């Protein structure tokens, strides 16, 4: 699956929804984030965040690897 990183908070910016074939990206409060079971890592979303906040799971950046579970926990895994 795709993660939505640090980034995303505070900037929301959405370009990413549009470009998601299976609609699988959702509001978090916070931020927005992408819903590991239905995420088809098309990666299609990647170059669309204005932000850069949208990572591969596997390159999810060390700094960053606490994002991977908040987007589980959002999903409501
Ligand atoms: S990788 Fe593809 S399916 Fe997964 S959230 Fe991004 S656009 Fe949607
Ligand atoms: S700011 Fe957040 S809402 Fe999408 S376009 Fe970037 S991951």
């Amino acid at each position: 699956p795709h993660v939505i990183c640090e980034p995303c908070i505070g900037v929301k910016d959405q370009s990413c929804v549009e470009v998601c074939p299976v609609e699988c990206i959702y509001d978090g409060g916070d931020q927005f984030y992408i819903h590991p079971e239905e995420c088809i890592d098309c990666g299609a979303c990647v170059p669309a965040c204005p932000v850069n906040a949208i990572y591969p799971e596997e390159d999810v950046p060390e700094q960053w690897k606490s994002y991977i579970e908040k987007n589980r926990k959002l999903a409501g895994l």
